[PDB]
């Protein structure tokens, strides 16, 4: 078919947009708000989905940053890997491979983010990279 | 079409469970038997695909990790990214991300996994991720 | 349907040959310059892209290397993470996982390849991974 549009909502209410394509037993999804531009010929300008502490569960544990989310759509995704920017409390930051996931319990739908060791608590992950989730249904 | 199911089997008899969609000139393959789970409200637990040494051809050279198949489908995959603990036979590990593809060798589909240097022979390698893969055929 | 073949061409002419099928609102490609083959029952040898200096746009900002492309297809593909080797012009050379996208600027396809800090000038950057993007189109 064509792309159709969607979002997910956030704890604290952000909005992340996303196209979709639902075929038979396949759902492939993008998400939206951090598509890069190059601005002029010469630069290539990356943007974030920036997730704050108030988006993750508490407590967190091996490194693994759950973000419960609402609407959108319901998949078992599979890992995908993406640049990560990881800001700590004291403003440091880190930039990883982080592996991203959809996920579902109690019906709703989580996103699973996690990345390596750092030495505070985070602030901030920003998602650096153009998150696309090829998912099979049933 | 909807998701068939599907497997492939080690050397040592290890089963790879699967579910894949083929249309037309398209392969989709998501391996099934370590999608993880929330197991309560707070808690994202990883599983893994455990492949031991003796599910690997020697010698093994550069870091690359062969996993000689049988039955299951014959894809020339591309490249996934993904994550792994290395585990050495002093019972040390190491989190890396490796890369995995679908490769056929005299008919034979293999599984190739590549990953960083670890300062001794490894005992076991575990694939924390879900891996799925897109390929084209023909 | 069944998959097209096809190439992007660089600024020095090197050519970027492959294979895909676009669907309703979905293009899916694949380079195939560098599929990776057991050479023999035991040995599995990667192939490279090797694209050096002269095909990337200057000034390169932020580990971030253009490559303005001609040809070939315009999409704005999701991020996706390889192996790549990036060559000093000391020929030292660094292993990473870097990140690509294929982005359109003035109706001019472009590779964006993005990767780590290293100790020098990079001379040449090699695509050791098998390259698939899955693409959603309007
Ligand atoms: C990956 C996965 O299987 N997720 C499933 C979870 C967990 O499996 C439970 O913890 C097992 O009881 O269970 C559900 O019934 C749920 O609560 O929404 C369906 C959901 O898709
Ligand atoms: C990636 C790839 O091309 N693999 C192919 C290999 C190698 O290319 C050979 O080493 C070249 O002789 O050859 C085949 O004929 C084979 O033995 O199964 C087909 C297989 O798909
Ligand atoms: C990712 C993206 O949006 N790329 C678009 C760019 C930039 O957005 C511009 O810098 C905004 O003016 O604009 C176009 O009009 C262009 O020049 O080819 C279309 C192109 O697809």
């Amino acid at each position: 078919g064509r792309a159709t549009n969607g979002q997910f909502v956030t704890k604290t209410a952000k909005v992340l947009r996303y196209k979709f394509v639902r075929w038979d037993a396949l759902l492939i999804i993008q998400f939206i708000d951090n598509i890069g531009v190059m601005e002029n010929p010469t630069f290539y300008r990356n943007k974030s989905i920036e997730l704050r502490s108030a988006d993750f569960l508490s407590p967190m544990l091996n490194n693994t940053y759950i973000v419960p989310l609402n609407g959108g759509v319901r998949v078992e995704s599979p890992t995908i890997p993406v640049q990560l920017e990881v800001i700590l409390e004291n403003n440091s930051s880190f930039i990883q491979v982080g592996f991203v996931r959809l996920t579902v319990k109690n019906g709703n739908p989580h996103m699973i983010i996690q990345c390596n060791p750092v030495p505070g608590n985070i602030k901030m992950i920003k998602i650096k990279s153009v998150m696309l989730f090829t998912c099979l249904i049933g």
